[PDB]
């Protein structure tokens, strides 16, 4: 089979249903690897950003801090500063822990939240090109729409043409999940 990509307006909820997914493959042996951000919300509040793995380790990923004067570069989003270090932590090794064998197994790829990042990113571009590089691996994840201006990561991805492009709604939200495990699952049970 092959990778699977979803797209659509933003608006929360689609994270939940390729979580979903990230429960099943594991309760059909098939071991999910890769990252999710998740809302940094200490109480109920937003400060930050983190990136967790399905490893169960979590990131730094954005924080509180002023916006990049003209002369000192920063990686603001609004009012959080990013850094890729923050991502290199964890979101790194997670693309492509090892290789050999082939034939059974094969590897999933988590990766929501591949569209606010479009300018600071950087690794993403290598790191993702060496997911997209290993057989095994299932690129699973979350790009916007396009509307314009190509997103200078999404490209890497836009490329392969081949990858599933699942259009969610909030309207049939919850229903996608089952239906991105129906592509998935395509390669030989």
């Amino acid at each position: 089979a092959r990778h699977v990509f979803l797209t659509g307006p933003p608006g929360v909820g689609k994270t939940t249903l390729i979580h979903k997914a990230s429960e099943v493959l594991k309760s059909s042996g098939v071991p999910v690897d890769g990252f999710y951000t998740e809302e940094v919300r200490q109480g109920g509040r937003r400060i930050g950003f983190d990136v967790v793995t399905l490893s169960g380790t979590r990131g730094p990923l954005s924080r509180v801090g002023l916006e990049p004067p003209p002369g000192k570069r920063e990686c603001r989003v609004g009012q959080y500063v990013v850094d890729l270090t923050s991502f290199e932590q964890l979101a790194l090794p997670v693309l492509r822990n090892a290789d050999c064998s082939s034939g059974p197994g094969q590897r999933v790829c988590v990766i929501d939240e591949i569209g606010k990042m479009e300018l600071f990113s950087q690794l993403f571009i290598q790191a993702v090109r060496q997911t997209l590089s290993t057989p095994g691996t299932i690129i699973l994840g979350t790009i916007p729409v396009p509307k314009g201006k190509p997103l200078a990561l999404v490209e890497e991805i836009r490329n392969r043409k081949d990858v599933k492009v699942f259009n969610v709604t909030k309207e049939n939200r919850n229903h996608l999940l089952p239906d991105i495990v129906t592509c998935v699952q395509s390669s030989r049970k």
